[PDB]
This record gives C-alpha cells, structure tokens and sequence, in this order.
C-alpha cells in the first residue's frame, strides 16, 4: 500500500520540503535521489528513487536548491481558481494513482491562515471525495479577514477528512523563544517536520502493531465527528522520563475535560521489561483523566531509529480542550458579522462548526449514549 | 512471404517516407542502400537492399532528400483520375508480384481525408478482382471533408481484410498533452513509431507469428468486425507496461468491451513473469470481452534492435471504435440536408449503418444470429 502527499499554498511547499529534507535524511538517499553505499521499506514513500510528490512563486527557488533531482488573498478566488484547472492539474493524480500499485491514502500539507491554497485546498478533498471513495485522506493543517478564511475550510474538513492533525503557530513560537531564542519561518518549521516524520515510524518501519494508515486512525476516532487529534515529541533516561513529559501542557502542540485515547511511540532501544511499570505510576498518581462512560485507555508500541543517524517519543492524543481552539476562531466571525451575490454559504459554514462545538461538549457527559 | 507496400496521397508519402527511415535505422543499412557492417530477418520488406515500395509534388521532396538512392480534392477526381491510368499503375504492382518469390500481403498507407482518397477507393476494389488470395492490410488516417471520408469506409469495410485506425485528432492531445507542441513533421514522428513497432514480430522471428497471417486471424473473428486500435506506453517490469497499456490516456482514440488483444513487449524482461501479471490483469479487471465467445488476451515478446529499456504495443480490437463512425456518419446527414444518380453516397450510407449495428450487437450476450 503506497501514501502520496499534496502540498499547496505558500506554507505547505515549505515545511513539505523540509519534510522531504529530514525523511530523505533517514535513509541513505544523497540529495540528489541516489543511493549511497553506507531493513526500512523505502517503498511506502518512494517508487523507482522519485519520491510521490505534487506541489502546487517559492517553486522556483525549490527547484534552485540543491534537491532539484527529487521530482490573491481571498477564499472564493482561492476556490475558483482550483475550477478554472480542474481537469489540467487532476490528471496528474490519476496518473499517479493508478500507476501505483494499490493506493492507501492521501497526505495533504496545506495551511488555512487566508491563502490562495487554503481555498485551493477545500477544494481539492471534495472531488477527493467525489473520484475516490474508497482513499482515506489525511491532512496536516496548520492554524494561525483571517477569521473568513480559517472558519471556512472547517466546514470542508470536517465531513471530507477522515482525520485531521492540528497544528498552531502560536503554541509553537512558545516554544521558539523558550527553548531555541529566536528573539523565522524556517526556524520553527525545523520542529514541525520532526512531528511529521515521527509520525509515520510505524509505516516505514515494519512492526507488528500497525502496519498501516487504517491502524492508526481507527482506534483514536471514535466517530467520523470527532476527528480531530494533536501531537507530542518530548526529546528537545528511561521510558517513566518520556510519557511523563509528553502530559504537559508546555510541551503539546496546541494553545469539563478529558482524553479520548492516546498514542505513544516510542522510537529508541530502551529496556521494554518496564513499560509497563510506567504504565502503572501513571495511573495511580492520576496525571491524566479520560471518559468515564467507555472503558479509554493508552497505547504504546515499539520501533527502531533510522541506524543512519537517545531515546525520542511521540504522543498523539484526541482531546476535548481542542474544542476551546475552535471558540476562538468563530468569537472573532460573529465579531466581523456585525463589521464587515448571497453570502449563503457562509450561514451554513458557522452553523455546522456550531453542531461540532456542541458535539464536543457533549462527549464529556457520562451520558453521551444517545 | 514478402510484402509489397503501397504509398498514396500526401500522407501516405509522408508516413512511408518516415516508416522506412524507422526501418533503415533498425537495421544495419545506410541510407544509401548499402548495407553497414556495424540475425534479424530483412527479407520480408526488402530485396537483395531495396524496399518493396510502390509510391504514387511531395515525391520531389524525397528526391532531394538523403535518401534519394533507396528506390483535386473530390472523391470523384480520386476515383476518376484512377481509371485513366489503370494500366499505368498495374503494370508497376504486377511486374513488382511476380518478380517476388511469393506474395503475402498488401500494406497500403493513405489518410481517408484528397486524391489519396479516390485512388485509393479504386485500388481496394480493383486489387480483390485480380488478387483474390492477397491479404490487403492499410493504415489508414483518419482526420466537404465528411463525404470524402465516408465514402472510402464502404471499400474499407468489405475488401480490405485488416485495417488500422490512427485518427489525428486524439494524436494532436499527445502531441500537445506529452509533448507540448502548440505541426505534422512531429505527430508523424508517433505514427512511424506505431508503424514499425506494429511488424516487429515479422522481422524478428520468435516462436510464434511469422506470417501477416498470424497476426490477423487471431484479432479479427468475423470478416466484419476487422478494425484494430492502438496503443504505446513508452513516451520497470512487465505489470507496469501491461497496466499502462489499458488506460485510456494512452490509446490513439478520442456497453463497450474488446474483443482480442495482442501484447508487444520489445524488452529484455525475463520470461518467467508473463504468466504473472496475465494473471493480476485477470483478478483486479482492467478490461473485460464479450461475453458470447471465449475471448482470450495474448503477449508477445521480441527482441529490441542493438544498432539503436523496456518498450510496449498493445493491438486492439475494441468496439468504442464505432463512436469514431458515428461521427462520420452523424456530419454526413447535416451535410445532406444542407448542399448523375447520387446513389452511391446513398448505397455506401446503408452499409456503414450495417457495420454499427453490427458493433452494438457485438456486445450482447446473444451477438449468434
Ligand atoms: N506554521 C507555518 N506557517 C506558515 C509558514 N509560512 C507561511 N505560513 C502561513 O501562511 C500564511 C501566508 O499564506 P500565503 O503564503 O500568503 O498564501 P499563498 O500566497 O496563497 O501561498 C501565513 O498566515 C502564515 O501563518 C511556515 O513556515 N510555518
Ligand atoms: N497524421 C498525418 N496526417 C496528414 C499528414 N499530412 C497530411 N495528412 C492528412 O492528409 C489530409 C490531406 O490530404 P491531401 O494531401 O490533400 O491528399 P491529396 O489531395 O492526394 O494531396 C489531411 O486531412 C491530413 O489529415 C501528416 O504528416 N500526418
């Protein structure tokens, strides 16, 4: 099963070739698309090696950099320039599509903060929709007339995108000026694309859980609703040090309440003869609370480090605080309604981000049956 | 078995003139007929070297040219002018036939869209009254203009014994999608790649189909349904090329089903992975047949020049030819209804209605009387 990536507008070029950078880094793949003499399928991602990529003013530099050989402002202008290419660009996917050997899924690398691809990418995962019905598709949207533009593609992504990992620039320039004192746009995305390429250890590297983009997805989301996760990566020792930093709110990657179900992996060498005694002093010290009506609990799995390049880890959680996020987006709108050929869509748009506001609200409830 | 080649029209020069320089080069031969020092059979298209061709302002052009030492606009001025010199021209073809050990085909290369038309309307006819054991193949083009064009269809229907389409307009899409052009001088450059790719399994002997003969009768099952399409994927083992073959950006056409397909692979890939994808291409349908006659898909394997990588040809025969017609058919009423006897026009009109019903009824599971 291969994964093919989508990248648009300004930001989704960027960190998607710093993506490229730090994935090409972790095999013996020379920048320019060679083996080099120096386990890890290298097929998933690459196809003989081109790498699945579909990129969407900065292109130009891209292809200035050394990895050459690795191949308005408005939402209604960004939506309609994706109908006036609607049959030019789609041909490349399909050729792309079919040329593969069985398609998994779809990673899209875009941003929603007001640019030509934000509505570029609405667009897109409704004919993804309407062509493919059976392709899963994930995207990795980032967060900031803004408020018009990032309300908008809620509406979009919330019933074509089967998952969904959040990522606001805010949360992360605390990071930025904590712990690397900054006081840039290629600065922090050097963190961004480390989330990414941990994300998919389990995919190419073959374990025994998880051997597939469907292995991670369907356990987290419990309905196609609430499909909304965030991300941890703590090494910025043992395994009782690295779940215990992934909890805290100065390290997750996002601006009563509970989790759902979380994910840890864990990609070093450590001893597994005591994971699960940490699993033990975080329960009894009760660091995390979950749901109480369905038995939630957390999951980890094991992997290996690229042997090329320390215990690292990632934790991928689905909590109901990301509800608050989504309260100050759409404050601001009701803000600019009363501001400032129907202006119909954008009714629809706030009234259906309104039922996943309550639909969240409502999983805290030890009543959320029926 | 040799096979003498007929030449007519502006296009049919055209794409002879750039089929035997594809040829020349894939052999050791110079362009001055002689033969370079630098196992592969010649003799079918050439005789100890000359090409077995027949030509007939553009013919000045190839005088000029390098390889000079190697040899109106109405339906009716085609099929009019053509009389007049019957004898003329047969002379050439009958003292070329006996001249030859024994002869086996007719390849003849004319566009259907001026005069290459009429001619070649008389020669059809007048080749199955004094050669009536000579298959007759062409690789006819297709583009006033739709009288002309479907007048030729009711001599193509019932005498030539093969036919290949190669229309320009879904040439023109590759020649603008994969090779971004906007001229002839470049699409015909596909077309002699087609061509000579199509009789690489003569010229190459292997363990089957060393005869125009083994060709035809395995794709044609009816004397009617004899219209074959084409496709090229080369523009890696043997499922990619097989898979790329049967998508529909590739074929040179702008329910529906095949009939007979035959597979040209001119790599070196091993033999030991052919039953293999054969077997996928079966299991994820990418194509289905008719559901009357056990249809059946076929793959050849040849050798690539080593004077001149994996390439792929595909021989089609798909009834979604029929739409091609439908155009034909469809201007012509227009054009009838717009402006001695007029009754030819008319009697070709019935029959061209004949081979379309005969396509539709092809996809029904009782296609048997
Ligand atoms: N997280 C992150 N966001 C970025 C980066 N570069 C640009 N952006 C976001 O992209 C937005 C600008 O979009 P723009 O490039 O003008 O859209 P385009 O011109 O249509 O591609 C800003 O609001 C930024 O928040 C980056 O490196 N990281
Ligand atoms: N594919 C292809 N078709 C051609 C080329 N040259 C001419 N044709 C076709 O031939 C037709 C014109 O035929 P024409 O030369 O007038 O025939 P003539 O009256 O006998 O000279 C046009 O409709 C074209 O479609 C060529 O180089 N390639």
């Amino acid at each position: 099963r291969e994964i093919i990536t989508l990248q648009l507008g300004q930001c989704g070029n960027q960190i998607g070739f710093e993506f490229w950078k730090q994935l090409c880094a972790e095999h013996g793949i020379s920048p320019e698309a060679i083996v080099e003499e120096f386990t890890d399928r290298k097929d998933v991602f690459f196809y003989q090696y081109i790498p699945r990529a579909v990129l969407l003013r900065v292109i130009h530099s891209i292809l200035n950099s050394p990895y050459a050989k690795l191949y308005g402002n408005n939402w209604a202008s960004g939506f309609s320039q994706g109908e006036k290419i609607h049959e030019d660009i789609f041909d490349i996917i399909d050729r792309e599509a079919d040329g593969s050997d069985s398609l998994e899924g779809f990673v899209l690398c875009h941003s929603i903060a007001g640019g030509t691809g934000s509505g570029l990418g609405s667009y897109l995962l409704e004919r993804l929709n309407d062509r493919y019905p059976k392709k899963l598709v994930q995207t990795y949207s980032v967060f900031p007339v803004q408020p018009y533009n990032s309300l908008l593609t809620l509406k979009r992504l919330t019933q074509n995108a089967d998952c969904l990992v959040v990522l606001d620039n805010t949360a992360l320039n605390r990071i930025a000026t904590d712990r690397l004192h900054i006081q840039s746009f290629s600065q922090i995305n050097q963190l961004v694309s480390t989330i990414m390429s941990a994300s998919t250890t389990t995919l190419r590297y073959p374990g025994y859980m998880n051997n597939d983009l469907i292995g991670l997805i369907a356990s987290l989301i419990p309905t196609p609703r609430l499909h909304f996760l965030m991300t941890g990566y703590t090494p910025l020792t043992t395994v009782l040090d690295v779940m215990r930093r992934l909890l805290q709110p100065k390290n997750v990657m996002v601006s009563n309440h509970c989790y759902i179900a979380i994910l840890n992996i864990i990609q070093g060498e450590v001893d597994p003869t005591q994971v699960h005694k940490s699993l033990q002093r975080i329960r009894e010290r009760k660091l995390a609370n979950f749901i109480p009506w369905g038995p939630a609990s957390i999951q980890v799995a094991l992997s290996r480090k690229s042997p090329y390049l320390r215990v690292s880890g990632l934790m991928m959680a689905n909590h109901t605080s990301i509800s608050s996020l989504f309260e100050r987006t759409c404050r601001q709108y009701d803000k600019l309604r009363k501001r400032e050929d129907n202006f119909d869509e954008m009714d629809t748009s706030r009234e259906i981000v309104q039922q996943l506001i309550d639909e969240y609200h409502a999983a805290t409830r030890p009543d959320y049956i029926s």
